[PDB]
């Protein structure tokens, strides 16, 4: 069964066969589309199919499908699962697995880079302090003094679900949020809850607008422990505008390294509950969302005021006009400081290229339109005009519940 | 089976129960989401009639009444005897208002109940259609204080006597492929323009030529008519601060009136049912003016503003996009022709969503279409989960007639 996607700017038609390899559900039925819904212990029995399917993919990719080495590996895993109920990935399989989770991440616009990923095998890790050292090295390697490099650190897999490694931070580097007695928020409102947890655990909050949160690290199902990332390892960029000299006086800055730390990596049925990964920002992530969401730093008003726009009526498009200048500022700042960043024209154009290549070479590219289209200027980016097919391939990055909701406290 | 939608900006959660009354299929499976694809007999008719009339009689709070049973019987007798049935005026108006109500791709639905329905089921010729259409245009334009309307021509019979408006909108600009190699006018209309010329239209060959209507009655060959020029309200585009903007020579029409869709009410098919509301500014400024395959004017505007077009990262496209849109709104407001900006329209739709959740148990909405093509996340709909499903009565796409019509 062939499926066709069309681009309404170019009339290019592509044909998807890869969707035939999807197994996981989408959330949609023949009767309902949930395309815009944000979030729509395994047995021996269920594990070996998942192992076998993964190893078959791995062996095809290395052109060793059906080989003695492929067959031995299958039997070895079968027998490992039979006697221990789980199995260990070879290093080569882990790397391949992590690259594929990224390749399959349908909400990621940066996927052209999927093949260049530094994998840090942290499976020998046993303690939170151990995790801290791994994460510091990941932060330093990936930051590379502004010349950012994609990387992922993979801590030991779930066993019985009572021994999970988890990073409680949603990103390795993020700013504290503080709810005040008067209902206002200081810092990042997205991070108030986790900030509170950090404080409760013993962190001494500076209580400013850009405090880098401590890492809250859980090893082997134990209670989590706090660590300050060395500040000299935390690369930040002060935000200024090329023509507006008052912009710097807003006091904005941002960190250079986006590193998602709250997701679950699934490879061959095995579950890697701590697997922080990082790439580099697309400018709109900061300038549109983190700065201009009403539930984030919400700076549209202050900027518009400083620009002396007509704010009496929405139809003067003041919000839209402030928005462009803020994003120009973010891109200008990062580039002036030689910290990697990609604008949304460049990133979406790169993605279209990657996506076509993927159709030719792989028979598809699952893509979530709702997520891939940038949150400003949607239709002047080629992705807006691009029909996409969204479906679930393994290996994959999954969401998982926040740990404070599930963790069994040891004391 | 009962479904939650969350707003991620406000944390308000609504519970959808309306999707269980869902009839048509979506394109999506449990395996694959097609949310971003643009186009994903007597025994058939009687359930469809029953379903609609049950909902109608429920709406005037007379469900299961004698008058309800009587009508079901009447319609049933009529279908068995004539293979079809006719809607009472009341059922037609309610059907039209509700097709708009169910239009999951329309952000303007807070207005759904204020709709003028012109019953044109007594029309028999293309000339009649032309008269009805002019009258719709004039009524809806209303010297710029636009008013929503639909004109409804006779329903499909044996499918060989369809009424069709061949135009995609009542009012559109022509598109011409030139010897040069470029396109003059609106590239989206190039093919339909050729059909006008081949049918006999005398094209003025300009950038903003209003197309002639190509009207088909009773399955006959379509015929050409020019809308009286004095009935087509248009707006010259100027910017409140860039005096040079006028020199681009841009204009647009005030009346957006979609003419190529099919209205389905209670299993009956109204294949000619032009309907109109009024524009959201981004439709013209972002899509019509800046789409690469439309008038594609970003480069020229950016050139006049003296932006650095050396690199994508100066956001010169984005800067010019905002200005082009400020000019559209400003020009329409200055001429007192109804227009709505994307902030105001999306805010309205959110209020409408809440109304429909609390009074109906849901509101089908297509997020891909609802979120404006500019500044998406600074409009509240961007943050609003939406469930998309298909309810009837409905507006539906249908194949262009030049592929269907046997001359
Ligand atoms: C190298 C440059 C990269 C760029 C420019 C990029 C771009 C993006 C953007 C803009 C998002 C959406 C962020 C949001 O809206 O919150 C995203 C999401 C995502 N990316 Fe990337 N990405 C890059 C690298 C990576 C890497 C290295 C991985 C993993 C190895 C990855 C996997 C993912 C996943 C799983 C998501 C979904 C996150 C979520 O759903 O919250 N990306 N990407
Ligand atoms: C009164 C003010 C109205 C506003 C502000 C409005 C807004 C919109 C917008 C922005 C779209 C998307 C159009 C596009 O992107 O091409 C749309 C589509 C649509 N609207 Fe409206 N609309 C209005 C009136 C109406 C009326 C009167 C009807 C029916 C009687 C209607 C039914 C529809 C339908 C069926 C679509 C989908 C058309 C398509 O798929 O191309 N709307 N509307
Ligand atoms: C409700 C809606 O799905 C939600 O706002 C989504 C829309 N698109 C997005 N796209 C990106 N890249 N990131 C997001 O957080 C979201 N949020
Ligand atoms: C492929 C994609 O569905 C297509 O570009 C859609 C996206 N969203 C849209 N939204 C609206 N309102 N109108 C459109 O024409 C489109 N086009
Ligand atoms: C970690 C791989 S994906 C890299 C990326 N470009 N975005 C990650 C999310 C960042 C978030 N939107 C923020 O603005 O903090
Ligand atoms: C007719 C009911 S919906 C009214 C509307 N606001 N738009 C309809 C489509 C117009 C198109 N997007 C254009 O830019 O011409
Ligand atoms: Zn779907």
């Amino acid at each position: 069964r062939f499926l066709k996607v069309k681009n309404w700017e170019t009339d290019v038609v592509l044909t998807d066969t890869l969707h035939l390899k999807s197994t996981l559900e989408t959330g949609c039925t023949e009767h309902i589309c949930m395309g815009s819904i944000m979030l729509p212990v395994r047995t021996k029995d269920q594990l070996f199919p998942l192992a076998k399917e993964f190893l078959d993919q791995y062996y095809s990719s290395i052109k060793r499908f059906g080989s003695k080495a492929h067959m031995d590996r299958l039997e070895e895993v079968n027998k490992e699962i039979e006697s221990t109920s789980t199995y260990q990935l070879k290093d080569t399989e882990l790397i391949y697995g992590a690259k594929h989770a990224w390749r399959n991440a349908s909400r990621c616009v940066g996927r052209i880079q999927w093949s260049k990923l530094q994998v840090f095998d942290a499976r020998d890790c046993t303690t939170a302090h151990g995790m801290f050292n791994y994460i510091c090295n990941h932060v330093k390697y990936a930051t590379n003094k502004g010349n950012l490099r994609s990387a992922i650190t993979i801590f030991p897999q779930r066993t019985d679900g009572k021994h999970d490694f988890r990073v409680w931070n949603s990103q390795l580097i993020r700013y504290a949020g503080y709810k005040q007695p008067d209902g206002s928020t200081l810092g990042d409102p997205a991070n108030v809850q986790f900030t509170e947890i950090c404080i409760q655990q013993g962190w001494k909050a500076p209580r400013g607008r850009f405090d880098v949160l401590p890492l809250l690290l859980q090893a082997n199902g134990n209670d989590p422990e706090l660590f300050q990332i060395p500040p000299e390892l935390v690369l930040e960029v002060p935000i200024r505008h090329p023509k507006f000299d008052w912009f710097k006086d807003l006091g904005l800055k941002w960190y250079g390294l986006p590193a998602v730390s709250n997701m679950l990596l699934e490879i061959g049925g095995l579950e890697f509950s701590a697997c922080p990964f990082s790439g580099w920002y697309m400018g709109t992530e900061i300038g549109v969302r983190d700065y201009c969401d009403n539930s984030r730093y919400n700076i549209l008003e202050e900027v518009a005021k400083k620009m002396d726009l007509d704010m009496r009526k929405t139809s003067s498009l003041w919000k839209d006009q402030a928005l462009v200048e803020i994003n120009i500022a973010v891109l200008y700042s990062f580039q002036s400081d030689k910290v990697t960043i990609v604008d949304h024209h460049s990133a979406t154009e790169s993605f279209i290229k990657h996506m076509e290549n993927e159709y030719r070479c792989r028979g598809g590219c699952p893509a979530d339109w709702v997520w891939i289209v940038p949150p400003m200027s949607g239709s002047i980016t080629p992705v807006f005009h691009q029909e996409m097919l969204n479906y679930r391939l393994t290996p994959s990055f999954e969401y998982q519940p926040d740990p404070w909701n599930t963790h069994v406290w040891k004391g």
